[PDB]
């Protein structure tokens, strides 16, 4: 089939890894995942191509609703009919549903075109002009992001009446073409020899190994004897662990750490004891070690792919039985765990359990209580499942068998509890499966909010075919926006050798279930290719020639045939709803930063004002910390809007796309507090006192009565950023990374340093809040009010921040690698305290930042 071979080269191109590389591994796990996932994904591709037209809209154009709408006023809208210049502007209510708007559009059409139309309002969908956005469903118009956004900017919604027939034309054009428990002996292994080893000649090499279940030690850590340093060290010694073979859990991992002493770590390596087919491993294995920066229980259970350089470690997994031993089936595990003894205790110990389970480290006598009252947990306190799972002796199969009996009979938990079970603290595969079962309830909007964390959990996975992968693939194929971001979250880390096989495999499976989207993602990947080359010309040229000259040699290069085709007509990788239509070459430029970031301007004739967008292409810098912080800010925005608090936040797009490569979304009509404070002459803001510049600037951008709105936009946005930077630890705040929109909105940029590494408020910010006045405690205290209100809202969702940041440890961020970094967040959200005790601390911290604010005023 010539059809398949072209698809095959395109997939290889898109994932920046040849599909021949996978078949060159000779690996059956890789081949079984490929075959099984292609099956699963083509079944999804088939389901989708036969979806209803409204159902196909829900896949392609999932609704962008306001946080308040999820789970009154007079409005003016302009409606057109697909394939016509003629448009109708009309009045509607913010309480009207799209069906009433479509009935208005058809009634106007009927009188204008002089026809008693057969055309039903139910037969249409409202597209947002020049955007991959639709308004459908029975929701009042204000509930839609585009409408609600339009009201705030004072713009007119621009819609196109799209008939069910053209939506089916879209679907059709986009279709895919045609026994262990009987082996009492302790755990032992023969450490044979090392290969391609590097260490100082003075030193004497030792191998240390431990048996783990995620983090927790199954038994005491055991080290080996000292060997003289050479390229090929030779041990041939037996390490006997304090654990019977029957007591080994399913998810047991044997972890190694090679370190030279007279003290320095050289390399580390891990392997699962049971294979993907649940059989206990025996024989000789070649552990291609990763460079060490004291075992690494978290690191990949897959060897270093660069088999040349890597310092290998030859081991012998000894034969435990003269027959192959597999891990007992769930039906076997449940038999052993069913027959248990129930905990009967007095009213006194009943108080102790309710006290401790609600109150998360414990004491060894209390762990014995929680285990004895484990039936009471399932019944009275199900959400305490995590505590109980932690007090389970995972190195003893009888206890583990008793736990899975309660787990398989456990009620489904809320999404907060399930997200907590995704952590590496709960490495059991049935616990992983239970957590996912309790997450199936996630809305596509919620899933999209936690997608980044779920992607990091993929790195904690021990085997390729897992329930999390199956889930994120099925949700991606059921939603084109989830599909888009899942693709990019994976594609961006393809340069990392530990994840390039897993991520490359997930992308291939996705591509098999979405042939059309692949071609849409290839077009994006082709634009990004050209931007790297164009950035490289800029980087070189900016050194030799002045900025106006480089700017024009870039503009010349952009005008080239291949660049014009490449950079035009594409879905924005920062937003699939945003179409990057016509590149405005003359308006493109670059920054005077070390990486010479490129500013790419775009416009749409069909979208009008909505099409005038820009992207920033940054190569040389790692954007993963900006994307986290912004996603965390966006969360706060959603959390606040849900309590009816709109703090006019600007959580702009930021997306890593490759190795120190990514895009950031341009927020137009905005300057830096720095550029404004320059206080340049002949400018409208030219201030007598520097404190005035910022307000003179707002006065200049918002004439007359509008300034009062611009001050409120600034006050609210200012309050939300004071909290965001406190709670999050956003340090290194200068005048050049605090920006202001012409609307009055304040926002922060350049989040390379968070979590410590209180609030930063100068008197010109206080001056704007105070409306120029010196003494204005009425206005200043509303700002403190908004700050406290916003902070109390976040604390209530403190655990959601805690659990998200926890799963984000897997991401390999240097400022987010251990529990000492989640510490800042527990301190800032004051979670081990009652709301008043927490408010008292916030008040003190606010006053302490306010006393630090009056240092500026002293002058
Ligand atoms: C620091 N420059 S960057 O890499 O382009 C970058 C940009 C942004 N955002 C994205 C949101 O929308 C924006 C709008 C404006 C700006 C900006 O820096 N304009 C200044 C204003 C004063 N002029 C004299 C020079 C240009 C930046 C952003 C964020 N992060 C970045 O890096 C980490």
């Amino acid at each position: 089939d010539r059809v398949k071979k072209l698809i095959n080269s395109q997939i290889s191109l898109l994932i920046g890894k040849g599909l021949h590389e996978f078949d060159s591994l000779r690996d059956p796990e890789v081949n079984d995942f490929r075959t099984k996932m292609r099956q699963f994904c083509e079944e999804a591709a088939a389901h989708r191509q036969q979806l209803g037209w409204v159902e196909w809209l829900q896949y392609s154009f999932p609704l962008q609703l306001e946080p308040s709408a999820r789970g009154n006023r007079a409005l003016l809208v302009n409606v057109k009919f697909e394939g016509s210049e003629e448009s109708f502007t009309f009045q509607v209510s913010t309480k009207d549903m799209p069906l009433a708007l479509m009935a208005c559009a058809l009634r106007k059409k009927a009188t204008v075109f002089r026809q008693p139309l057969v055309e039903q309002p139910e037969e249409y969908a409202l597209q947002v002009n020049g955007r991959h956005e639709y308004l459908y469903g029975n929701y009042p118009l204000c509930h839609f992001q585009y409408i609600c956004s339009c009201l705030h900017s004072g713009l007119t919604p621009h819609l196109t009446m799209v008939h069910s027939s053209s939506i089916l034309a879209m679907r059709d054009e986009q279709s895919n073409p045609a026994s262990l428990w009987s082996l009492e002996q302790p755990f032992s292994i023969e450490l044979i020899e090392g290969r391609k080893v590097n260490a100082d000649e003075r030193m004497k090499l030792v191998v240390q190994a431990g048996l783990f279940h995620g983090n927790e030690m199954l038994c005491k850590t055991v080290s080996s004897s000292e060997v003289n340093v050479c390229s090929e060290p030779v041990w041939k010694q037996r390490l006997e662990f304090d654990i019977s073979v029957c007591d080994l859990p399913r998810m047991a991992r044997l972890c190694f750490a090679l370190y030279a002493v007279v003290d320095c770590p050289i390399a580390w390596a891990n392997l699962m004891l049971f294979d993907y087919k649940d059989q206990l491993k025996t024989g000789e294995r070649c552990l291609y070690m990763w460079p060490s920066v004291l075992l690494n229980p978290a690191g990949t259970v897959r060897g270093n792919p660069n088999t040349e350089s890597a310092a290998a470690l030859v081991i012998y997994l000894p034969e435990v039985a003269p027959h192959p031993v597999y891990f007992p089936a769930l039906e076997k595990i449940l038999e052993l765990g069913r027959h248990g003894e129930r905990g009967r205790i007095t009213e006194e110990e009943q108080l102790q359990l309710r006290e401790i389970l609600e109150r998360g480290e414990l004491y060894e006598h209390e762990k014995d209580l929680v285990w004895k009252m484990r039936h009471e947990v399932q019944e009275h306190f199900p959400e305490a499942l995590a505590r109980l799972l932690l007090v389970t002796k995972w190195n003893k199969h009888e206890d583990v068998a008793q736990m899975l009996y309660l787990l398989c009979s456990w009620p489904e938990l809320p999404v907060l509890s399930a997200l907590e079970l995704l952590d590496f603290s709960f490495p059991d595969c049935y616990v992983g499966s239970f957590a996912i079962k309790s997450l199936r309830k996630l809305t596509d909007d919620e899933l999209f909010q936690y997608l980044l964390q779920l992607v990091q959990v993929l790195k904690y996975e021990s085997y390729l075919d897992c329930e999390l992968t199956k889930f994120l693939l099925g949700r991606a194929l059921a939603n084109r926006k989830i599909g888009h971001f899942l693709f990019w979250h994976l594609r961006s880390e393809m340069h990392v050798p530990s994840v390039a096989l897993r991520f490359g495999l997930i992308m291939e499976a996705y591509c098999r279930g979405s042939t059309h989207h692949m071609k849409v993602l290839m077009k994006q990947g082709e634009a990004l290719s050209k931007l790297k080359a164009l950035n490289d010309f800029v980087k070189v040229s900016s050194q030799k020639t002045t900025k106006p000259q480089t700017k024009e040699m870039m503009h010349m290069c952009m005008r080239q045939e291949t660049y014009m085709e490449a950079l035009s007509h594409l879905q924005s990788p920062l937003d699939p709803s945003t179409l990057l239509e016509e590149v405005c070459v003359e308006q493109c430029t670059f920054m005077d930063s070390k990486m010479k970031p490129l500013w790419i301007m775009y416009s749409s004739e069909e979208a009008g004002s909505a099409g005038n967008v820009g992207i920033i292409f940054k190569n040389g810098d790692d954007l993963r910390q900006d994307m986290l912080t912004l996603q965390m800010i966006q969360l706060m925005d959603v959390l606040w809007k849900q309590e009816g608090l709109d703090l006019r936040m600007t959580p702009y797009g930021c997306l890593p796309t490759g190795d120190r490569t990514g895009l950031i979304e341009v927020v137009l009509h905005s300057d830096t507090i720095a550029n404004i404070q320059l206080n340049k002459s002949n400018m409208a803001a030219t201030a007598a006192f520097n404190k005035d510049a910022l307000l003179n600037w707002l006065k200049s951008k918002n004439p007359g009565e509008a300034l009062d709105r611009a001050i409120e936009e600034f006050t609210l946005s200012c309050a939300g950023y004071c909290v965001a930077t406190y709670v999050l630890g956003i340090g290194d705040r200068h005048s050049d990374n605090i920006m202001i929109r012409e609307s009055g909105q304040l926002f922060h940029i350049d989040f390379g340093h968070f979590l410590g590494n209180p609030f930063i408020l100068t008197y010109d910010f206080v001056h704007v809040i105070q409306q120029g006045k010196t003494n204005n405690s009425e206005k200043f205290e509303r700002f403190r009010g908004y700050c406290e209100r916003a902070y109390t809202i976040l604390r209530r969702h403190g655990l959601l921040f805690l659990h998200l940041f926890a799963l984000m440890r897997a991401a390999g961020l240097p400022e987010l690698s251990c529990s000492k970094d989640i510490q800042y967040l527990k301190d800032s959200l004051a979670l081990g305290k009652t709301e008043e005790e927490a408010l008292k601390h916030f008040r003190v911290k606010f006053n302490e930042a306010l006393r630090e604010s009056w240092k500026t005023k002293v002058n």
